[PDB]
């Protein structure tokens, strides 16, 4: 996370860490608990590439990483099947969990948004995670989860950005239907927060708007994050995960 | 170049190297000289982000990099407009030489296929560069340019090994068909290639069919190397490119 | 620490933490409370040149680095005068923290050996700290505090396994007489444990023998660790710390 | 090399490269021929430790490294027995080849000074090597032999500087009288030019009066280069090396 600060204990009780195996269980993309079974995350984490899922764990909402580990093992991998790279897009994958977790107030799922739902500019919406505190920059130790305000931008505002300053024609679009486009140049997600939850409070709920997917480096002039816009596979999550 | 050998200093007169200023004039790209003022690569070595061209030297054929340099400066960078990744396509470029080159015996152009031409699969072709002699595993001192023999494989085949071990569905295309594909678990281009030529005797004249693009790493089971068709963009190179 | 385990919470209440100023306070040597208002490191730590006390803090015994870090500073850095190099010897240094330790059962003081005291080899020691688990082998998050049992052997022995495989004339002393020796191929010190405790239970009581100095890597065949023998500089620490 | 130029062709034919087995033959130190069949290099190039013989070669001089290798094997490695680390001292060897070179006016022996040499300030000198130009700043392609003149300064002058912000005490001797200090803030040898040459013009002759040793970075205030003084070991090479 770029700008921001370290979340509050009570905040942010859908936030998961993924973990592949090596000298240590180390975090390489966030998540977020959908159902106590179902992990959402990006895609790109875990493919488009079949891993081995036994190199795979799941930890559920950690103040710090790494300090009270209780890792899960994960029994499917659900990948997007349009999936190939974050820029072509379908940037959006579920983990099914071996057993149920018990929630509670401090551990417990979010809320997916409505079909109509567009998350317009002014929306008050944060991401969460990790991950890198500037390009090429890791969260030092301890590892505090971090959180950021990000002001949502429309798409065909994104993408004219994404055109200044690049070859690509202006009727060539970058900026896809199924992404969406939030933060500036003191506040954005980074390396580490792939994965990790957008999310806006629209009448007093808590919506997963965005996953974590891309962007040209973090906090770059004419470069906002972007994520995979939830609305867009509510029919592909709903396939898998019981409402 | 994976597998390849040392080149005879009487092969592939067109080859060039791109050179980027930094404590040295680093090789980052291959190249192909079609015309005495021209040089084709791919728009990923050069974009899709604009770069100073002051930045920017071109090495004519060298048998070892760096030892006998005579640097070319370039008067434009035309990146093809819908590029924006290898992965999407549309990966080749044109510098413009300041000026033409004398060609003779040891530097002189390659020949551009014509449209009609079908690289049919198994036919013997070459990629030739400095690039890395496998995967993270650097061209070591003295640098000589180096050559593999690669077969041709249809699309068709190259998309369906692209798909062994992948979450993609089948339906959806990695490899397009403005690419052609190349290569086996022993000879393929590798990181520092991109930019270079694919090259096949046809009729006894040399035709350049592709540009070194991209893969999922250098010489892996089941993905082979992925190349601009030339072919596919004769149309746009003769819109600046004298025939 | 190599061949270690994590410590018990209840172990080793003297062993510090020391830490340097840059994007966190990062550790890099040990080193051991021996008075309320004194830490014993090795000079190597912190010389042979000249640093900025301001860049230095002490942190007390914790279980796991940097999760709940109460950094205290120092007033004083006093490096042995005959100190240039660890492999000349004279490795040890005291740090004089600006305020007195209030001592618990969780954090206190270790005993000094007396001059007379000869650790004889083979006695069962303890070494303690935060150090490299084996050669360029990072101690991984989340940091837990390590001790390994390591024999103590003579002085002659140690240095004769020294010039076992090297060019070093068998009269040239390698080890010196204001060193101490112990480990083996499975257990030793590493990186990051230098100026840390080498502890032994004498007659009931914890008396520290050594400081981490130096060796060839770490668990290597014929190359035990090397420390600073306490007993040899206890006229200088005592013209210092109060007995 | 820091400071100074690219050698002329004509300048130090008694300039060698020493060459490890990996990837390629890499230059680590330098080196300069004594005798054709004979090598002077710095003891730390190539000990304490002893070493596979297979695994190291010997370039005569070359303009560029690794251009026109023709490597030479080594049938001995004889280290000063005295030697263990730099700043101890005896920081000196010999490399015996397997067959005498063939000497020419482009290659061939340095002359070693007599005993009663002592090389005083003001005498013009000079280091050669392919070592960083800067600290952890690489020789950059194509690696020109580098020289630069060097003020030689006397020993106790140097040890004094040596004892500038440091804690050492001033009567402990840093630079040790087999030691020879040459260099100021923008000339010095640096990583890489080890084991070669410091050579002076005495009455028309070339003498060596220095193999490149240590110092505290390169070109460091207050920190000059530290040479081996090659008048200490006369009796000692001419164990070994016809007169
Ligand atoms: C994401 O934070 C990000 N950062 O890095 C990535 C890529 C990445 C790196 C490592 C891994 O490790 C997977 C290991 C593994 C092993 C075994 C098993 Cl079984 C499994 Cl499942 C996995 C995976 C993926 N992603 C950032 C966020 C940027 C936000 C900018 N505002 N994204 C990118 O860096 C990025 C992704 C894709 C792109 F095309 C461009 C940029
Ligand atoms: C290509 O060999 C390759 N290797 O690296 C690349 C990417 C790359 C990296 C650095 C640069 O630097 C140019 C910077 C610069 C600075 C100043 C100025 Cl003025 C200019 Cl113009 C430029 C450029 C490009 N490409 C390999 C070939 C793989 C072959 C496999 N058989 N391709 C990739 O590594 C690759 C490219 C794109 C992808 F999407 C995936 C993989
Ligand atoms: C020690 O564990 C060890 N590990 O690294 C060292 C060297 C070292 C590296 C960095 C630093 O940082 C000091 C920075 C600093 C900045 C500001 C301020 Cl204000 C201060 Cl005071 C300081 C210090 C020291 N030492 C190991 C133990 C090996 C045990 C093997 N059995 N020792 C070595 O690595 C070693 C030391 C000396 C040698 F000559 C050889 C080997
Ligand atoms: C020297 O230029 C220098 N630079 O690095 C060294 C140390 C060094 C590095 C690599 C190797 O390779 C060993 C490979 C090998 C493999 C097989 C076989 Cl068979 C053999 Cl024989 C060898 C060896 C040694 N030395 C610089 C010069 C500094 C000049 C400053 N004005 N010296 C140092 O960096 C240095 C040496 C010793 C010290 F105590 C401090 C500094």
């Amino acid at each position: 996370i770029v700008g921001g600060q370290e979340a509050p204990r009570s905040k942010w009780p859908w936030q998961v860490s993924l973990r592949v195996h090596g000298p240590y269980w180390m975090h390489f993309c966030g998540g977020s608990l959908i159902h106590p079974q179902w992990v959402l995350t990006a895609a790109h984490c875990v493919g488009p590439d079949v891993k081995d899922l036994a190199a795979l764990r799941v930890q559920l909402r950690e103040q710090h990483l790494y300090y009270q580990d209780q890792l899960l093992p994960v029994s499917r991998i659900i990948v997007h099947p349009q999936f190939y790279t974050a820029q072509i897009g379908a940037d959006i994958a579920l983990l099914e969990l071996e057993e149920p977790v018990k929630v509670s107030s401090h551990v417990h799922t979010v809320t997916l948004p409505p079909a109509s739902e567009t998350f317009p500019p002014g929306m008050p919406c944060w991401v969460t995670g990790w991950g890198d505190v500037d390009n090429d920059e890791r969260l030092p130790p301890p590892f505090p989860l971090k959180q950021v305000k990000v002001p949502i931008m429309e798409n065909h505002i994104c993408d004219a950005k994404y055109h200044l300053g690049a070859y690509t024609g202006d009727d060539v679009r970058i900026v896809r239907d199924d992404m969406l486009c939030a933060g500036n140049t003191r506040r954005d997600s980074c390396q580490g927060d792939s994965g990790g939850p957008l999310v806006c409070k629209v009448n007093g709920t808590w919506l997963q708007a965005g996953v974590v997917s891309w962007g040209e480096g973090c906090a770059q002039p004419n470069r906002p994050g972007i994520y995979t816009r939830v609305t867009y596979y509510l029919d592909w999550i709903h396939h898998y995960v019981p409402k």
